[PDB]
């Protein structure tokens, strides 16, 4: 039932989008081990996924969250990386999505950072790298994000220096409580709390 549509780069949803894909990389702890060693991309296609089905189940689940939460369904649109993002757009979100020893429990993390989720691409930690090259800092390889539409509802607050939710919460927030510049990483429990509406593919960029 999935269908990609291609945007234009002319197109004003493509500008916004890669702005967001751009403006919130950041350094990384690892000086680029994971992820590679770069300061911005180089888009190459910007794609909506449509799939009635996933969405109709997307839109069910906010709703039941947003009556949960005085009609506030808290939604957010994030980033996510991962190796089997040609599956998601196809079945969804679900548990086998899940990151098993993510330091928030087993759920599936989303990040504000364009840049965290790249870490994720190629696998935990960017695994061995591209395929091609076995490369973490490939700057030939293609790699695909997903910008996703996520509901966060009540948020249980974590300071940072599949399983259930907190009781009374329906996500976990992830706080930077060190690096000063990071920004926030999110979890959920229920693969029907998101929806993945952007693919974006990219390389990343050698620094002049
Ligand atoms: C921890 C964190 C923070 C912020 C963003 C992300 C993210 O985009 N992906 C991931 C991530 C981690 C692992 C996996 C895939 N594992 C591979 C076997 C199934 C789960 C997929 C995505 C983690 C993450
Ligand atoms: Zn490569």
């Amino acid at each position: 039932g999935t269908i990609l549509i291609d945007l234009s780069p002319d197109d004003k949803e493509f500008q916004s989008v890669e702005e967001e894909m751009q403006s919130t990389v950041r350094e990384h702890r690892d000086g680029g081990h994971a992820g590679g060693i770069f300061n911005r991309y180089n888009i190459l296609k910007i794609q909506k996924v449509c799939n009635k089905k996933l969405w109709e189940r997307y839109t069910h689940r906010r709703k039941e969250v947003s009556e949960e939460n005085h009609n506030h369904a808290n939604e957010r649109m994030l980033f996510h990386g991962s190796p089997f993002v040609n599956a998601i757009i196809h079945k969804g979100f679900d548990e086998r999505h899940a990151y098993i020893g993510g330091m928030f429990g087993a759920g599936i993390y989303f990040a504000e950072n364009s840049s965290k989720s790249n870490q994720y691409v190629y696998g935990i930690g960017g695994g061995t790298g591209c395929p091609v090259h076995k490369d973490r800092s490939c700057y030939i390889c293609h790699r695909q994000l997903l910008f996703c539409r996520v509901t966060l509802g009540k948020s249980f607050l974590q300071f940072s220096a599949m399983a259930h939710s907190p009781p009374g919460h329906h996500s976990v927030t992830g706080r930077p409580s060190v690096n000063g510049l990071a920004l926030a990483e999110y979890v959920i429990y229920r693969g029907e709390q998101a929806y993945p509406e952007y693919l974006i593919t990219y390389q990343i960029m050698r620094p002049e």
